[PDB]
C-alpha cells in the first residue's frame, strides 16, 4: 500500500560548538546522518513514528576549534544547519496502531519546533549545546549557504547504525553541493558492517 508520510518540517539548529564523531576525537566537518537524527528525536519524539532526516544545509564557513585535555579534540565552531525532515509510522511498533493520528503528530511536532524542543539539543556530544528554532519552507529554500557555488566530497562518513546494541554500521560517501547534504538511505550505502 502507499505508506503514510507527515509533511516536510524545517527546523534552523545553531551552536557554538559542535562534535560529530565517528562511533567506531575529532569532528567530521560537517553532521552524519545519525547526529541529525539525535537533534529531530529530542525535539519530539514518540514510539509511534520514526523521524527521517532527508537533507541538511550547511549554512556557516566550516572551522574549528582545538582543545587540549591533560589529549585533543577538535570541535566544528559557531555552525548553523537546516534540517528537512519528515516523519512516518514505526512499522516496528504496530501495537500502537491507535496513535497513529497525523493531525495530532503534525500540530505537536509543530509546536515542539517552535518552543525549541521536548528535550535539550546536543550537537553530536553532551557539552555541546545547540538550540532549535521554526523556520518555514520558505526559509530553508532560500537561505543562502557560505558554500553556495561549490561542491566538496568529504568522502565516506558514518551514516547510522541498525538495531534489533547495533546489528550494522553503514557508511557512505557524503557530498555537499552548494551546502546542500541530501542523504541516502541507509539501504543505500556504499558500506555496510555487520
Amino acid at each position: 500500500g502507499h505508506m503514510y508520510r507527515s509533511r516536510d518540517f524545517y527546523v534552523r539548529v545553531s551552536g557554538q560548538r559542535a562534535l560529530f564523531t565517528n562511533p567506531a576525537r575529532s569532528s567530521y566537518s560537517v553532521p552524519t546522518r545519525q547526529a541529525l537524527n539525535g537533534i529531530v528525536d529530542a525535539i519530539y519524539y514518540k514510539p509511534t513514528f520514526t523521524n527521517i532526516v532527508t537533507e541538511v544545509k550547511v549554512i556557516n564557513q566550516i572551522q574549528t576549534e582545538l582543545q587540549g585535555v591533560r589529549s585533543y579534540v577538535s570541535y566544528l565552531s559557531d555552525v548553523v544547519y537546516l534540517i528537512k525532515f519528515h516523519f512516518v509510522w514505526n512499522e516496528d511498533r504496530k501495537d500502537l496502531n491507535s496513535d497513529r493520528l497525523p493531525a495530532k503528530h503534525e500540530a505537536i511536532m509543530e509546536r515542539s519546533i517552535r518552543k525549541g524542543g521536548r528535550r535539550d539539543v546536543f550537537l553530536g556530544t553532551r557539552e555541546c549545546l545547540g538550540l532549535v528554532d521554526d523556520i518555514s519552507q520558505e526559509e530553508y529554500e532560500t537561505t543562502v549557504s557560505y558554500y553556495n557555488g561549490v561542491n566538496i566530497d568529504l568522502g565516506i562518513m558514518f551514516h547510522s547504525f541498525a538495531y534489533p546494541t547495533p546489528l550494522k554500521s553503514y557508511f557512505t560517501k557524503t557530498v555537499m553541493k552548494n551546502g546542500v547534504i541530501t542523504f541516502k538511505a541507509q539501504s543505500e550505502c556504499d558500506i555496510v558492517n555487520t
